[PDB]
């Protein structure tokens, strides 16, 4: 299983420690392809994105990059899991919340402390 | 001339005034189109029926980025407006998706937005 991980960087790194947690778990389930010059980045991740079997994304921290990766990932027909925290106070965008279909694209609300648990349940 | 605008909403509304300015100008030049699943499907419709997607991308937003991802995949023509005065560095997914031709990113100053839009639209 080849896994692509999306999570905010230039939109804010508020959740970096959580991203690391989320990635540490994914490496128990597969290789993680992720992690003028912005053109290299764009070009490289678009290739990794093409190769993934699951696209896992943390969508609390608003970010253009994460949004665009999801848009290209829907186009490529990839299987997509999004993770959102209602505790944050924000309201997930409707473009994300309503691209969900309940299987190929899923969106799960969670509390930050049980992310490993949830991850175990999805990749089983 | 069918026009789709995107700007931040559930990821921030600091630029609401500036969005109104862009929409007003957009209307000179053409038709402007602007449950959560209704919204996603209805918007994905206009996005498809569009001939050019204009996004203001100064403020980070999942939905503007998504819409942009889908428009690159609908090979639609795209123009992005970015404000260095915000102090943000724009996402590399946006600056680097650009090809100078069918996908453009222009850095402008808040005052000149009307002028930029006039140049873009002959
Ligand atoms: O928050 P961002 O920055 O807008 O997008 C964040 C997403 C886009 N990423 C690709 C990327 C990787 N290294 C630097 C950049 C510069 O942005 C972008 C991975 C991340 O999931
Ligand atoms: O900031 P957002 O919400 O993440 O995305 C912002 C873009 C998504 N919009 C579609 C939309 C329309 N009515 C409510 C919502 C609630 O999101 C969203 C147009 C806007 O260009």
């Amino acid at each position: 299983p080849a896994l692509y991980f999306c999570g905010s960087i230039r939109g804010g790194r508020e959740d970096r420690t959580l991203y690391e947690r989320i990635v540490s778990r994914l490496r128990r389930f597969g290789t993680v392809l992720t992690e003028g010059g912005d053109r290299l980045i764009h070009e490289q991740d678009l290739e990794w994105l093409q190769q993934a079997d699951v696209v896992v994304a943390e969508v609390t921290q608003p970010s253009l990059g994460v949004g665009y990766e999801l848009g290209r990932a829907v186009a490529f027909n990839k299987r997509i899991l999004c993770l959102f925290r209602p505790q944050s106070g924000r309201v997930l965008s409707a473009m994300i919340r309503g691209a969900a279909d309940g299987s190929r694209f899923q969106v799960w609300d969670y509390e930050e402390g049980e992310v490993e648990a949830l991850l175990d349940r999805y990749f089983e």
